[PDB]
């Protein structure tokens, strides 16, 4: 019943781009929308995010999660390891890749979202989740060396997936760090399936 | 270590604006950034709130309670948590009861309300409290709950059971061009690695 009638280009950079969208309301009139979209896509979706479940026998599952200063927050984010998918990646070893370079582990893939939005009133941008298993009792996972491009500088955080919620709330309340979107709901519903 | 130096404003819209951010990088060296930032920010502690709506009745199995809608940056329909902006001076239990009750017609019990959490922070500095609320399904006034959608708002509810949400969604995706939000899977996957 809705659907895009034209986008104006309102301002292009390297890395983003600002439109105005025109759209056709259910109602039959016209309106506007200003939208984010990213410049680099090509892909499925921009870039994967990861829920890297580390599995270490006699120890807690954890989940493994990255802390990075934020340009765009001013400040440091606790994430899912992430990135944008290169031209001609799968999503699978875009996930593989990233968990690599950010964490410097070595894992399986479990399961592998459709792509799934970001931030739907503002962007067009879209991820693919996917879910890695860690055999953390493996040699190649003994001292994970973390591989990091240009620019990129990144802490390690292993939590516990039984207490996810309340250590990352124990995190934010010490660490004036601010927490990731997904890695809250995630959080949240592995309290609530209780 | 890292901070933000400066942030200049490249094109600002109604609603959205471009910025060029300068910041330090670890090694002591000068990187920018481009961001992207709503221009609707005032003192909130947020931008907006999305509700995690638990239905809970009598002889049921819980339901999440969803929203489906257009969403011009997507140019398509998308599923995710009812959400929507903070208004100026506005609780954010407030606002998500205020926004569930608009998107559903349903009235909800405050159960938890996060801290502000990070929505895509390579990209943006927007930010929302994650709100969870039961709604007393049994409750009369839930019991034929009409939408009071705002103007150039329509919205569809979807009510799934908690139990089954990831295979509920992969159903709704498998029928009919749609994309689910990246914190609702996020959400279900959880509630199945649980
Ligand atoms: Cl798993
Ligand atoms: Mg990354
Ligand atoms: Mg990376
Ligand atoms: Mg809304
Ligand atoms: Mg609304």
């Amino acid at each position: 019943k809705q659907y895009i009638i034209s986008e104006e280009l309102i301002s292009e950079g390297k890395w983003v781009k600002l439109e105005k969208t025109t759209y056709m309301d259910p109602t039959g009139k016209t309106r506007t929308w200003e939208s984010v979209k990213r410049t680099t896509r090509k892909q499925t979706a921009d870039g994967v995010a990861v829920i890297p479940v580390l599995q270490r026998t006699l120890h807690y599952e954890c989940i493994v999660l990255v802390k990075q200063f934020r340009p765009p927050m001013g400040g440091y984010c606790i994430e899912f390891p992430a990135g944008l998918i290169d031209d001609g990646e799968t999503p699978e070893a875009a996930a593989l890749r990233e968990l690599e370079e950010e964490t410097g582990y070595k894992g399986d893939i479990a399961e592998c979202s459709p792509a799934v939005c970001m931030d739907p009133g503002l962007s067009n941008c879209t991820i693919h989740i996917v879910t890695v298993t860690i055999n953390g009792d493996d040699a190649e996972n003994a001292r994970p060396k973390p591989k990091p491009g240009d620019g990129e500088f990144v802490e390690v955080i292993s939590l516990p997936k039984n207490d996810l919620l309340q250590r990352l709330d124990a995190l934010v309340a010490e660490e004036h760090l601010t927490v990731d979107a997904r890695v809250y709901s995630y959080a949240l519903a592995l309290k609530h399936a209780n």
